[PDB]
């Protein structure tokens, strides 16, 4: 099970910075440095990929739902490189695009 003790980081104050955003955009994407809960979302994410969110807790598939809605709405091209690089063959791309619209 993931961990637990990142789950009260406030996204909705993430998703309005660009500035708090890109940073942890470019830790995934593995072009930036990361912070404590950047490194361990990037570390968990494939995993998550491949196994539908199996071990994520109840907070973590809301915040899940709400990041990739405002990026498949408001940041096209980061939606897109964070889908090809982690879902390379696409097994969520078209399932997440639907419920955004
Ligand atoms: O439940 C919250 C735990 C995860 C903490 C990191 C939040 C990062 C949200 C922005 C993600 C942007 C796409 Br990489
Ligand atoms: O259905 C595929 C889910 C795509 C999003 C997965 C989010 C994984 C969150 C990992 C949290 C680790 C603690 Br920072
Ligand atoms: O095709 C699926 C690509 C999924 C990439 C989205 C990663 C965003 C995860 C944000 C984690 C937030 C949980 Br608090």
């Amino acid at each position: 099970k993931y961990t637990d003790k990142y789950d009260n980081i406030n996204l909705d104050e993430i998703l309005a910075n660009k500035r708090l955003l890109v940073a942890y955009v470019n830790c995934v994407m593995e072009r930036g440095k990361c912070s404590p809960e950047g490194k361990e979302l990037k570390e968990h994410l494939q995993d998550a990929i491949e196994n539908g969110c199996k071990k994520c807790t109840e907070n973590q598939e809301k915040g899940a739902y709400r990041v990739i809605e405002h990026l498949i709405k408001n940041e096209i091209e980061i939606w897109r490189e964070l889908t090809a690089k982690y879902d390379p063959t696409g097994n969520w791309r078209k399932k997440y695009e639907d419920r955004a619209k």
